[PDB]
């Protein structure tokens, strides 16, 4: 499958491309503003995400830092990255088909649309200005807006259990961007597509 990942923020963004195991594609690139990458993604890809990254510096090796969804100190992702981080998250050719969605779960620190470029089915998006209406206790130093479980570390908003609900956090990210998951229980958002649909997955869709 293809995913076309599209920076049309106004500042540099470093994507990034893994399955938490292993990389996908080259697993991350630099993209200045306007630029365009298309990674290739193995069918059945399970448990797939795409994130952006700010603020980065690598050297000549590949190695270096990014204050969000930093991987491990790598250009070539093959981990999932620190957060705050929006993550665009995929599962493909499960079971013919493939589903789709956007997570705060893991925060949020650039606005993205996930949409397919195939027929079939409807995106998602979470374009919001997060970041700038932050509640003050999930503001990242580093950049970004952290959830409550990275922050907090309790089982109710790491629903540790599997048992929790609802928060005073988790609804600013709803509230925000209702169409994002904002907890682990939250009712959900995926979204259903053709099996070997293809993708693009756009940074600062509205600004």
């Amino acid at each position: 499958a293809t995913f076309e990942i599209v920076n049309r923020c106004s500042y540099t963004v470093w994507a990034a491309a893994s399955k938490g195991d292993a990389a996908l594609d080259a697993g991350g690139r630099q993209l200045n503003s306007g630029e365009s990458w298309t990674i290739n993604v193995e069918p059945g890809t399970n448990g797939g995400k795409i994130w952006a990254r700010t603020d980065c510096y690598f050297d000549d090796s590949g190695s270096g830092i990014c204050k969000t969804g930093d991987c491990g100190g790598l250009l070539r992702c093959k981990r999932f990255g620190r957060p705050p981080t929006t993550l665009a998250e995929f599962s493909l050719n499960q079971y013919g088909k493939d589903y789709i969605d956007i997570s705060n779960i893991k925060g949020f620190n650039v606005p993205m649309d996930f949409s397919p470029t195939t027929r079939g089915c409807r995106g998602v998006r979470c374009a919001a200005d997060i970041v700038g209406q932050c509640p003050a206790k999930l503001k990242a130093p580093g950049g970004g807006c952290n959830d409550a479980c990275t922050v907090f570390q309790t089982s109710e908003y790491c629903c540790t259990t599997g048992k929790c609900g609802p928060t005073e956090y988790s609804r600013f990210f709803k509230r925000l961007c209702p169409d994002a998951f904002s907890y682990v229980l939250d009712k959900p958002t995926t979204v259903t597509c053709p099996g070997s649909s293809n993708y693009r997955v756009t940074f600062c869709p509205t600004a």
